[PDB]
């Protein structure tokens, strides 16, 4: 299991791209490709995990814990105390996987603690403990991922809706980013401020597993039947063919079965 190093406190947009890059190359199954498009892996190929490493402004960190599979966000570890590794998986992880998660983030045990997440992954739900109706009610930036990290990192109690919000604006950056290279350009585009998420950013996020399985299916290059997506301004956009969607998606989900490589 890989941790991939990423310092939110001090870049600039090739650090950003060369991150993304990586986590992409270290998540992407070597060989399974469908029309240009790298696959994520079968729940069988080890590692199944990918750790990252979230450096921000004043020695606070958190790493990340991502499944291959999905790229799944499946809980964070920071550093607390003197020299304690503090764990939080999230509600909707469970059986081997919740071991996997206190092993593989502290993986020295005598020094590790608990702190659970107590929800779930799932946009809905962080919304409702952020306290908002839509995720574009709150803004993502590096700037934002920093004080963020300056929030949660080795702090004794924080609350729920702060807890959320650094949420929603990780899996957002890094999970989204590294699936989407329009989501990634969208984050270039704005590096110097924060922003609010597009009806276009919103809807990939949504449609990545309809992506993943259209692309999949294409038979010589047109789509089984016409793929309804949601463009930047918020119009209805209508695709028929993988060279219309595929300059936008940098990885695709695992969908089991044969398809056109290259
Ligand atoms: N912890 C997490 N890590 C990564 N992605 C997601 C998501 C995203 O939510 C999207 C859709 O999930 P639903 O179809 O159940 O609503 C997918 O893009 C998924 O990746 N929710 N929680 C996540």
């Amino acid at each position: 299991v890989n941790t991939i190093i990423y310092n939110v406190g001090s870049t600039t947009i090739s650090k950003y791209a060369t991150f993304l890059n990586d986590l992409r190359n270290e998540a992407k199954d070597p060989s399974l490709k469908c029309y240009g498009i790298p696959m994520l892996p079968n729940t069988n190929t080890n590692p199944k995990y990918v750790l990252v490493e979230l450096q921000g402004s004043n020695k606070k960190t958190i790493t990340l814990m991502l499944r291959r599979n999905n790229l799944y966000v499946m809980g964070y570890s920071d550093p607390f105390e003197t020299n304690k590794c503090r764990y939080h998986i999230f509600n909707d992880i469970s059986g081997t996987e919740r071991q996997d998660v206190e092993t593989t983030l502290c993986p020295n045990a005598n020094s590790r603690v608990s702190k659970n997440i107590n929800f779930d992954s799932r946009y809905p739900t962080l919304e409702s403990k952020a306290g908002v109706k839509s995720r574009s009610q709150v803004q993502l930036g590096i700037q934002i991922l920093d004080s963020n990290i300056g929030k949660i990192s080795g702090v004794m109690s924080f609350t729920e809706k702060t807890e959320a919000e650094f949420l929603l604006v990780a899996i957002q950056m890094v999970s989204e980013a590294a699936r989407f290279k329009y989501i990634e350009n969208q984050v270039k585009t704005n590096f110097n401020r924060a922003f609010n998420p597009n009806p276009k950013v919103l809807n990939l996020q949504e449609t990545w597993g309809k992506i993943s399985t259209a692309i999949h299916d294409a038979k010589n290059g047109v789509l089984p039947k016409p793929l309804e997506l949601v463009d930047a301004s918020g119009a209805k956009w209508i695709v028929l063919r993988v060279d219309e969607i595929k300059p936008d998606v940098a990885l695709l989900n695992y969908v089991g079965g044969s398809c056109q490589t290259t």
